């Protein structure tokens, strides 16, 4: 049986609320349905630069988004071998499993939120995608939308056009939620900033506003008919909130967020990502919710869809900036990801 070593680099934070590069962290146990991975490269997200103050777990891994080489195969596992590639979303910052996170050298896999490198993707252009792909998931799921087809030839026809918005159409979430949505045959709309115009038309908005426009939302409103029933906030702040709601049609609406928040006839709800590994949170506040069957199938049921996508080249990684280094390189790049230093592009560490 495989004896993972006895110490590895993660990142973390101290008992003083720092990020830390911690040099003599333990490694996981290999779990009998997982596999071992070598992390060969991880994507930085916001959510990382925000697990701080009642949020840390002193101690546990930091990190979602890892991709890396197969090092060993739990007894259950099928159709994967030593040596293979695969990418995947860690649960960062799980006091039950403060040994599991992208932020280290190894890792584990995680429920069934992970997949096969296809032979054409780079360690960093698979890492780049799993928190997109999960987030897109659990956003059409809350939505009320269904999953695309891994199949099927092309996207389901629908009686009119059915518009989704799409506030901040060049975030990281939303180019490939806008791939997602196409496939499922809806017509996204996005807002963002002119210079990231082409890369939401490339990822399949059917029009694109800067969110400044004076009256936009009058201009949403008159290109949807002024029945605009779906709303996808990927900025997630009071004057987003404020434009879905007016953007939104007559006859009402709904509103996913993908943080929490604080008219008529719009009904809201938001994404808690813990959620795609069936996993809860033990976050108080409105975070804490049971695991739930249910919400683990899910998970497992979009990563095989979305696997596919991918395979087949209909779902692809947002823009990358890629740095060569080690640990401390995704603590910096944590830092510019925190202070909104990135437009149009994610940021991806390969590890040297
Ligand atoms: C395995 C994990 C699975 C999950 O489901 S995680 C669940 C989802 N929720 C969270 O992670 C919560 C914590 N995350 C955040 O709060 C993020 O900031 C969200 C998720 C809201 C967005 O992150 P994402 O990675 O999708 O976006 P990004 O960082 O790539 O987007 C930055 C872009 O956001 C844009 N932006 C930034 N501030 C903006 C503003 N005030 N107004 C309008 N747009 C604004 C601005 O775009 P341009 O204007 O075109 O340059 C900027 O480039």
């Amino acid at each position: 049986p495989f004896i993972p070593p006895p110490q590895q680099t993660a990142l973390t934070v101290n008992d003083h609320d720092e990020v830390t590069v911690w040099n003599a962290a333990p490694c996981p146990m290999l779990p009998r349905d997982q596999v071992y991975v070598r992390v060969e490269a991880v994507a930085i997200n916001p959510s990382d630069t925000k697990m701080r103050g009642q949020f840390a777990t002193p101690w546990a891994f930091l990190g979602t988004d890892y991709a890396g080489t197969v090092v060993a195969v739990g007894s259950d596992v099928t159709h994967i071998q030593v040596g293979d590639r695969v990418y995947g979303a860690q649960n960062e910052m799980c006091p039950r499993t403060p040994d599991q996170g992208a932020f280290s050298q190894y890792t584990v896999t995680r429920g069934r939120v992970w997949a096969k490198i296809p032979k054409g993707l780079s360690f960093e252009q698979a890492a780049a995608l799993p928190a997109g792909i999960s987030t897109a998931g659990l956003a059409m799921k809350l939505l009320g939308l269904p999953l695309p087809s891994p199949s099927a030839d092309q996207p389901p026809t629908h009686s009119k056009p059915v518009y989704v918005l799409v506030y901040g159409g060049s975030t990281a979430t939303a180019t490939v939620t806008m791939q997602m949505l196409r496939l499922s045959g809806y017509i996204p709309i996005a807002t963002c900033s002119p210079h990231n115009f082409d890369l939401a038309k490339s990822r399949g908005a059917e029009e694109v506003f800067d969110y400044r426009a004076p009256n936009l939302a009058q201009t949403i409103r008159t290109y949807t008919k002024n029945n605009l029933r779906y709303a996808l906030d990927c900025i997630t702040n009071v004057e987003s909130t404020t434009f879905c709601f007016a953007a939104i049609g007559r006859a009402g609406g709904h509103y996913v967020s993908l943080n929490p928040f604080p008219r008529k006839m719009v009904t809201t709800d938001w994404t808690l990502g813990p959620t795609i590994f069936g996993e809860g949170s033990t976050w108080p506040a409105p975070y804490g919710r049971p695991g739930s069957e249910e919400e683990r199938q899910f998970g497992e049921d979009l990563w095989r869809i979305a696997g596919q996508l991918v395979e087949d080249g209909r779902l692809v990684h947002h823009p990358l900036r890629v740095v060569q280094g080690g640990f401390d390189h995704i603590k910096q790049g944590m830092e510019l990801v925190r202070k909104g230093e990135l437009s149009g592009e994610k940021l991806v560490v390969r590890l040297e």
